[PDB]
């Protein structure tokens, strides 16, 4: 089970507990400048995806900015970082800041993913702290909810899951 916590109070997810080898369904996401963009458009390489209620959240900082620019590292891979609409949370890119590689995702804006990897909280309707890894045909290859989302997860192990493919 992927229910967390949020500051100190548990709260509930809408379409939980995606796994390894689960597959991904096929949604849509927004970029940064607001296009349209799909799992399908990531498909045809590694990817990786870091999901984050705001980017205000100092989340940026402990894991997320150094678990991008990790990822970036290993190879070619796609990386993405997925945020709420909320205006704390694209402007700055915490993730996307030095490595040209990583875009921010506004995927808020549909719920698609949200839904789709049960990301969507559904208490706070926020995204989940999260963190992914997809093998070239979309199918999870890594997935993990935090306990709290105003914490981090180890990131070695997705940065494994990712190296173990893209080698």
């Amino acid at each position: 089970m992927a229910e967390i916590t949020f500051k100190g109070g548990p709260v509930t997810l809408v379409g939980q507990e995606v796994k390894v080898g689960d597959q991904a369904p096929d949604f849509t996401v927004l970029t940064n400048s607001l296009e349209e963009k799909s799992l399908a458009d990531m498909k045809g390489k590694v990817t990786i995806i870091s999901v984050i209620p705001s980017i205000d959240t100092g989340v940026c900082d402990a894991q997320t900015r150094r678990f991008n620019e990790e990822a970036a590292k290993l190879g070619d891979v796609n990386v993405y970082t997925i945020s709420a609409d909320l205006p704390f949370a694209q402007a700055r890119w915490c993730g996307a800041n030095g490595i040209d590689k990583v875009e921010t995702l506004s995927d808020h804006r549909d719920m698609s993913f949200g839904e789709a990897f049960g990301v969507y909280i559904k208490e706070l309707r926020l995204l989940a702290r999260s963190v992914f890894v997809l093998d070239e045909n979309g199918k999870v290859v890594y997935a993990e909810y935090v306990s709290e989302a105003t914490n981090h997860p180890n990131y070695e192990k997705p940065i494994e899951a990712a190296k173990a493919l893209v080698k």
